C-alpha cells in the first residue's frame, strides 16, 4: 500500500504515513526504503527521533545513535508525565 500511494498522496497524510511505512520497511528489512520514509516523519515526535535511531544503528552512527535515543527520551517526557499520574 505504500510503495502504490506516494505521489497520489498529500503531504498532511504524508506525514500519517511514514510511520508505518518505516515500521513495515524495518519488519521486511528492506533498509533503502526505510531511509526515504523515516525522513518524512517530524523530528518534533517520540517516533521520529526513535526510527531515525535506528537508520543510525543499521549505518553504524553510534555517536549519532545516542544522541537520537535521549532526544527521543526527552520527547516520551511528555506522554508518561501525562498518563504517569492517574493509573500506571
Amino acid at each position: 500500500q505504500c510503495c502504490e500511494k506516494w505521489t497520489l498522496v498529500n503531504d498532511e497524510t504524508q506525514a500519517k504515513m511514514a510511520r508505518m511505512a518505516a515500521a513495515a520497511a524495518w519488519g521486511l528489512g528492506q533498509w533503502d526504503s526505510m531511509e526515504e520514509y523515516t525522513c518524512m516523519i517530524p523530528r518534533d515526535t517520540h517516533d521520529g527521533a526513535f526510527y531515525r535511531a535506528v537508520l543510525a544503528l543499521h549505518q553504524d552512527l553510534f555517536s549519532l545513535a545516542q544522541q537520537c535515543i535521549d532526544k527521543a527520551r526527552d520527547l516520551l517526557d511528555a506522554e508518561l508525565t501525562a498518563m504517569a499520574g492517574e493509573s500506571y
